[PDB]
């Protein structure tokens, strides 16, 4: 079949809890480490994990390596159903509440600069609560590398490498899939971000690494090849200039601005060749750019979406 003559929204289903490569995680501490904002820090105790991001990277790590019972909070963005009845530490989409960080009485905290304030997190280490700075790649070659390193913070470097060799293994065998799908001219894609039915409406660029999703889907970034490096509004001027034959999107922030219909209301959409064909692949909130363990599946059941009838 021509994947051009698809129509309509693909939706990706939950992929769930990653599947933990040990069941007696024996985490060998202390460690000294120095971060990547260049901070020294002891992690003594992994008792009471934050693993905090915007992308829902870290917390689906921590479980990986065999630490899921220790998270005791989380960011919106880990939508894992272990999680589900975990306490919320960020209020809009991803502001850190330092009230709400510290009455948990964490012992370890990972995050990254894609969340806020820094001044928070700031704060947080001040009150005597150990906090690593990661600095990820964020792409589909540095899956095991981001592992290893987060396994590292945790003193599991063995549960580490089987993890990153097993999430590596997986990405690749994904890849040979999704190269016998594609078509000979790739679909032109962007990442469409959106969230209510006001101004939250945005083409990811470099920043969010979409890019290394969408070639990993076999497409092409238009938003790469137009050197967006962080976002653009999603107007009708950026749209038309980008005309992309599919709008990857995350499900909830579909769901947000009115589903397929209230997409296409949006001034531009409808004019695309992607709105001609309300051709729109919606990923799981949660996983859709977390990369990481689930990353190979992610292709796998995204191409499946794209390519096959
Ligand atoms: C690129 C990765 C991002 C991910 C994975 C992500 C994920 C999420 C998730 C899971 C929620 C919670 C949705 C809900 O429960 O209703 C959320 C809410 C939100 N996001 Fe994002 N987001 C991202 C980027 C952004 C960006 C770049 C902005 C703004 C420039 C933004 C603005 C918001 C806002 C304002 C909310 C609050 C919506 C509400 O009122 O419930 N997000 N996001």
């Amino acid at each position: 079949t021509d994947p051009r003559t698809f129509t309509g929204l693909s939706i990706v289903e939950d992929i769930g809890d990653v599947v933990p490569v040990t069941d007696n995680a024996s985490p060998a501490l202390p460690v000294s480490l120095t971060d990547a904002d260049g901070n020294d820090v002891v992690v003594e105790d992994v008792s009471r994990i934050l693993p905090l991001d915007l992308y829902g990277t870290y917390s689906k790590t921590i479980a990986g390596l065999g630490l899921v019972d220790n998270i005791v909070g989380r960011t919106v963005s880990s939508t894992e159903p272990a999680l589900a009845d975990t306490e919320v530490v960020t209020t809009g989409g991803a502001t850190l509440n330092a009230e709400a960080i510290l009455n948990l009485h964490p012992t370890l905290v990972i995050i990254d600069h894609s969340i806020g304030p820094r001044e928070v997190i700031d704060q947080i280490r001040a009150a005597g609560v150990a906090t690593v700075i990661m600095s990820p790649q964020r792409s589909i070659a540095s899956i095991g590398d981001d592992i290893r390193d987060i396994a590292s913070v945790v003193g599991l470097p063995e549960e580490g490498e089987k993890l990153a060799e097993r999430s590596v293994a997986e990405v690749e065998e994904a890849s040979t899939v999704v190269d016998e799908l594609t078509p000979e001219d790739p679909l032109k894609m962007v990442f469409l971000y959106a969230r209510g039915t006001g101004g939250v409406f945005f083409i990811l660029g470099d920043a969010y690494g979409g890019r290394d999703l969408i070639e990993g889907l076999g497409g092409v970034d238009m938003a790469a090849e137009k050197g967006i490096m962080d976002l653009a509004p999603a107007n009708a001027e950026a749209l038309a200039e980008l005309n992309p034959d599919v709008f990857v999107m995350m499900s909830e922030g579909l769901v947000s601005t009115g589903g397929i219909d209230g997409l296409m209301e949006r001034p531009g959409i409808a004019q695309t060749t992607a709105g001609q064909n309300q051709r729109v692949l919606a990923l799981p909130d949660g996983q859709s750019l977390a990369f990481g363990a689930q990353t190979g599946e992610l292709l796998l059941r995204a191409s499946r979406e794209l390519y096959v009838q």
